[PDB]
């Protein structure tokens, strides 16, 4: 079993729990890729039979009669109809042990406070429409957020799937403009050509919110838009850097990721949308500074007056730092949940101390986990982490178009 | 078969072909990723046929008289010895060979720039003394600094071997106390406690430079004083905050690792210091910052009247940026050769996009060559890397005790 030394303190520990890990990843003695970011009854069974296992330890019920009945009317379930069907207790455990298994979420310390909405009785796109709106307005409630995953029906033969198309269920369109630039956000710019596609009149902004393109199985995706009081958002400004405000640039509160594929004992959810809060590093730094997103570092830094002609001014990392506190401050003013990656990275700690006390190891992807700014001033950096893949998870899939 | 690399800026996508060529077969297997762990007779022929095959193809002589002949000596060597020499233009082609394959190392876009001193007649500690002393005066070069490495007499069979007991070159003491914690650098506590106890006078200081701890084969270590006025030292200062000199920070010109093993062609040389010239993030980030480290960013962020109550100021971020700046501006003013983590990691995608076209890849180690602060501001942060171990290598290797 590996060994896993922290370098700041000198603890040393072994992921046992590694041992268990049932798919496979990228790497092999040759090579590693743990840098790449994108890497049948009987065995629907076997799945299935580890995720009951896993549900009747977690009540304290390990080999009791409700377990062993449960295990025989799985497996005469799907010799009946070729699947089966989890019970509202299941799917909410589940649903936290997916999050729990994530390797790439720093927020994890949270995993056991997850509200689970069940729409696995959604029969349209325009009852799926009614449910998302019910999550953000929960999820959102009002600036203090609140943890959730609404789950739709599942993947089943005969039927297509429940999909939504938005990577997110708020975010800001990406218009190609005039002279092949982009005007919003760039990384959106497919999704915003295909609600254009699908009847969308456009806006010109920054900061459009998208509508929703939502498909129930066997149909073509619907449009729905957003009602704008239902998506808060934080106008960004500076605590000292006054002019920073005439940037006019904004947020949104609730990051909630809608493109992720569920799975639990071998059944797949293609459609389960969930949200937690923001650590301001995602905005202040990837959202906002990355090249290839709104790139505004450059503008900042010589907004601050800061010599931007030789990069050993550290120009770049200075202003880096104050788009930062800005993202900060306007949530902590606006009264929006935020967490900072020094906040964050702590209590991920924790969650690796009580992982470690609870199932022997805890799967963790390093370069996911360590923040974008200020690496390695963060408890995390000094921490050797292993990644492997564990059910319940959720898994990247294919885009519907 | 062939790893898919994708730059995540600029979205264009390479294949690694190089990385079908790994010796040494890392720590990853497809259940899990180890890829974040700092530390994971006549086979000889092998390793020394293949490595005699790279030296002539780099020179377009592959296939020829002179190829041919070099193959039959090395045979009759290890035949009538065990072992084999290499050509003195061998041991240059390996040891750059050696850097150009550490993927831990982000300044290879100068592999090609490397004065190699061949010590391989060496015997007894002080001739090894003068040797360092040699290196140490040329790759300083009155702080014009030069690469270089310095080749002592490789590992042979029933005979011990030369080592340098100290991890580099040039190290400040740990001092232990009346309560445990160190004055000094915590990283040589224990070089620093074998040196006073191997009949070293410790001093009191914060930066005392260590004496060396010298190992001829099959004899205990001998002290040595390293000459003062040949380690090379910069003061710290700040260019606008006058109190940062009195703080009375220091760090040294030359950082010249000294305790791995350099592996040419199935040689080994446990004793084959290296030097190039600083990146400025390891002083000032690890070296500097470090929790485990000289720990100052809490005593500069007080210096700085920085809110040290909340972690959402990001005071810790600013007072590590300014540490930073302090470390290049005074590198700078005594005209001292040093690279900014901005500049270091443009060239490395450079010596990527080089080395796409010499040898189809790269091995790189993207946790190691993403820098410790302002990471994604970076490029490297966007670029998906591959890590495997190609020979000629630098190797880790056990402390000798
Ligand atoms: C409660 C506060 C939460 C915080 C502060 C947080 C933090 C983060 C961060 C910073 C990332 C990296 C994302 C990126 O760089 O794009 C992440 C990834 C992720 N999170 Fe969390 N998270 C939270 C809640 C949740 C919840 C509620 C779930 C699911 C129930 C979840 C599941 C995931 C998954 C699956 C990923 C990986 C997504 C991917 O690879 O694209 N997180 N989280
Ligand atoms: C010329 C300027 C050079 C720069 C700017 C540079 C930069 C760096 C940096 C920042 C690291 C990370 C090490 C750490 O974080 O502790 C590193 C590692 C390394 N470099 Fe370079 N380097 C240079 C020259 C060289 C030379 C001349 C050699 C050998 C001939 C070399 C071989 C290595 C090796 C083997 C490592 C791995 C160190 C380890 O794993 O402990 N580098 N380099
Ligand atoms: C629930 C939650 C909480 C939180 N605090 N943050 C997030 C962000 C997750 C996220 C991941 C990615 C990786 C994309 N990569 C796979 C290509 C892209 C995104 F657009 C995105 F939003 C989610
Ligand atoms: C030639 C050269 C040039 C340059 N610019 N930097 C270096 C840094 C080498 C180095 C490696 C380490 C790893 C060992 N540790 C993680 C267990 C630690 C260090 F403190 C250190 F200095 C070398
Ligand atoms: C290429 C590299 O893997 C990629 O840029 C990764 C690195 N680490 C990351 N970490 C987080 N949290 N989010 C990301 O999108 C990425 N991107
Ligand atoms: C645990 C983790 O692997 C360890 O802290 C690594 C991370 N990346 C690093 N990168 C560099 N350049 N140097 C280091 O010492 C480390 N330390
Ligand atoms: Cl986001
Ligand atoms: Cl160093
Ligand atoms: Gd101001
Ligand atoms: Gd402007
Ligand atoms: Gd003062
Ligand atoms: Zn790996």
């Amino acid at each position: 079993f590996p060994r896993v030394k922290n370098w700041e303190v000198g603890s040393i520990t072994y992921d046992t729990l590694s041992a268990q890990a049932q798919q496979d990843g990228p790497c092999t003695p040759r090579r590693c890729l743990g840098s790449l970011v994108f890497p049948a009854p009987e065995q629907l069974l076997s799945q299935a039979r580890d995720f009951i296992n896993q549900y009747y330890s977690s009540i304290k019920r390990s080999g009791s009669q409700a377990h062993e009945q449960r295990l025989q009317e799985v497996e005469a379930e799907v010799a009946a109809t070729g699947t089966y069907q989890l019970r509202e207790s299941e799917l909410v455990f589940g649903a936290k042990q997916a999050w729990r298994n994530a390797p790439r979420c720093v927020g994890r310390i949270q995993w056991g406070k997850l509200q689970v909405f069940d729409a696995r009785d959604c029969r349209s796109a325009q009852e799926m429409f009614t449910y998302i709106c019910n999550h953000i307005k929960y999820a959102t409630n009002r600036g203090n957020l609140r943890s959730a995953i609404t789950v739709f029906p599942q993947r089943c033969p005969g039927r297509g799937d429940f999909r939504i198309w938005n990577s997110q269920l708020v975010r800001y369109a990406g218009y190609r403009q005039q002279d092949g630039s982009v005007r919003g956000d760039p990384a959106n710019v497919e999704i915003t050509e295909l609600c254009i596609q699908h009847g969308w009149t456009p806006g010109n902004g920054r900061f459009d919110v998208l509508p929703l393109l939502l498909q129930a199985p066997d149909e073509p995706p619907e449009l729905f838009l957003l009602p704008p009081e239902l998506v808060l958002e934080v106008p960004l400004e500076h605590p000292t850097l006054e002019w920073f405000a005439a940037l006019g640039l904004r947020w949104y509160a609730l990051p909630a990721v809608s493109n992720m594929l569920l799975e639990i004992g071998g059944l797949e959810f293609p459609a389960a949308p969930f949200s937690g809060w923001y650590m301001s590093t995602e905005i202040g730094t990837r959202n906002l500074c990355d090249p290839h997103r709104y790139n505004i570092l450059e503008d900042v830094a010589v907004c601050m007056d800061l010599d931007t002609r030789t990069t050993s001014s550290l120009w770049k990392d200075k202003a880096a730092v104050e788009i930062n506190v800005a993202v900060l401050h306007s949530y902590q003013l606006a009264k929006v949940t935020i967490v900072d990656h020094h906040a964050a990275t702590a209590s991920f700690m924790k969650h690796l101390e009580n992982e470690q006390k609870a199932r022997g190891g805890c799967p963790a992807d390093w370069a996911w986990i360590v923040p974008p700014i200020s690496g390695s001033l963060t408890p995390v950096f000094h921490q050797e982490m292993v990644n492997y893949f564990l059910s319940p998870a959720f898994r990247y899939q294919p885009d519907p178009w």
